[PDB]
């Protein structure tokens, strides 16, 4: 496929839909759409390992790391493949997301189709912190909305 | 990989999950799971081409056809290739899933991975009906309940 979504719902009032497309098989990966219900300020944004919701968003696992790398910000050469970094709340508690790309791909080992893109409560430290968690998560604290990304067209 | 699970919910008492499993490359997959709040008798039940969300069961499209075949039951030779048949409920209105189908796949053109598992109102005709409609979506009718189908560990 060459696009793909994931619908963002959790427990609470944040919720979106965020929409992938990648026009050729080693080409970048545009990333596009809105999320709602957010509380102003970043939030950590990836794609984790598994497309399990059989229990709300922690049953997605880690962060999606085919590659065993440590965890990083989007631009950084050390990261996950699933880390994107973090998206910005306004005061409404909306945050456009408009992101590209190259590590996370729609084919291959770097495919994320049938994963989880995950929201969280905090911002990302993109793996700079002073403490192996950063290392790991980034320390953005729990995943308040999550959807399986799915085929679209 | 070669384990991929769905969780299906809709608007109304239909949920549950499915888990699907493929040890050999390019072998059988093993289904199985249950399914709650559904009424006594057989239940439309096939893989949708989209994991499109967007609109709750409807955005999935229709059945997952890459052969572009009519519609049949999973015993056919021709069928669509999401084509599961029928699941029955108990007096209860639960359905214990537990077959093995070897058209579907969890990798390379007849992957199920990132599409769409759904539950239906009504029973697959598979094909054998007195109209049209049969050999297009079996008459199974309504989606009640669907989920993404997605990695699991
Ligand atoms: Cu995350
Ligand atoms: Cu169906
Ligand atoms: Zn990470
Ligand atoms: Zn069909």
């Amino acid at each position: 496929a060459t696009k793909v979504v994931a619908v963002l719902k959790g427990d609470g009032p944040v919720q979106g839909i965020i929409n992938f497309e990648q026009k050729e098989s080693n080409g970048p990966v545009k990333v596009w759409g809105s999320i709602k219900g957010l509380t102003e300020g970043l939030h950590g944004f990836h794609v984790h390992e598994f497309g399990d919701n059989t229990a709300g968003c922690t049953s997605a696992g880690p962060h999606f790391n085919p590659l065993s790398r440590k965890h990083g910000g989007p631009k950084d050469e050390e990261r996950h493949v699933g880390d994107l970094g973090n998206v910005t709340a306004d005061k409404d508690g909306v945050a456009d997301v408009s992101i590209e790309d190259s590590v996370i791909s729609l084919s291959g080992d770097h495919s994320i189709i049938g994963r989880t893109l995950v929201v969280h409560e905090k911002a990302d430290d993109l793996g700079k912190g002073g403490n192996e968690e950063s290392t790991k998560t980034g320390n953005a604290g729990s995943r308040l909305a999550c959807g399986v990304i799915g085929i679209a067209q």
